[PDB]
C-alpha cells in the first residue's frame, strides 16, 4: 500500500507515535517519505547482504528474520516479511523497539539527513487533526 501524507499521519498517530520518546507526529511522517515514499511494500539490499523493510526501512541484521542474512538477530521477534503488510501495527511496534535503543531516531539514516533540525511539523500540516 502507498499511503497517504495525511492517511499515514492518522495511522501513526492511533499507534501511538507522536511524542514517542519524545519525537512529534512529523518526524515519523518526514522518516517515512525519505526511507520509503510511503510505500509498504519498500525493500533495499544492502553492501552487508542484510535488506531493508517497508515503510520504516528495517534493517534484518538486527530487528527481524529474514533467513538470508546470517550473521544477525531478530530483536522485534517478527518475519521481515510483516513489516511489508498493508497494516502498519508490525512496523510501528519494532519502531518503538529501534527506537529506544540509546540512538533515538539516528537509527534511521534519512531521518538524520533530511529531517533532523527541519520544520517537521510541516508534515502534519493541514490533517485532520
Amino acid at each position: 500500500k502507498v499511503f497517504g501524507r495525511c492517511e499515514l499521519a492518522a495511522a501513526m498517530k492511533r499507534h501511538g507515535l507522536d511524542n514517542y520518546r519524545g519525537y512529534s507526529l512529523g518526524n515519523w511522517v518526514c522518516a517515512a517519505k525519505f526511507e520509503s515514499n510511503f510505500n509498504t511494500q519498500a525493500t533495499n539490499r544492502n553492501t552487508d547482504g542484510s535488506t531493508d523493510y517497508g515503510i520504516l526501512q528495517i534493517n534484518s541484521r538486527w530487528w527481524c528474520n529474514d533467513g538470508r542474512t546470517p550473521g544477525s538477530s531478530n530483536l522485534c521477534n517478527i518475519p521481515c516479511s510483516a513489516l511489508l503488510s498493508s497494516d502498519i501495527t508490525a512496523s510501528v511496534n519494532c519502531a518503538k523497539k529501534i527506537v529506544s535503543d540509546g540512538n533515538g531516531m539516528n537509527a534511521w539514516v534519512a531521518w538524520r539527513n533530511r529531517c533532523k533540525g527541519t520544520d517537521v511539523q510541516a508534515w502534519i500540516r493541514g490533517c485532520r487533526a
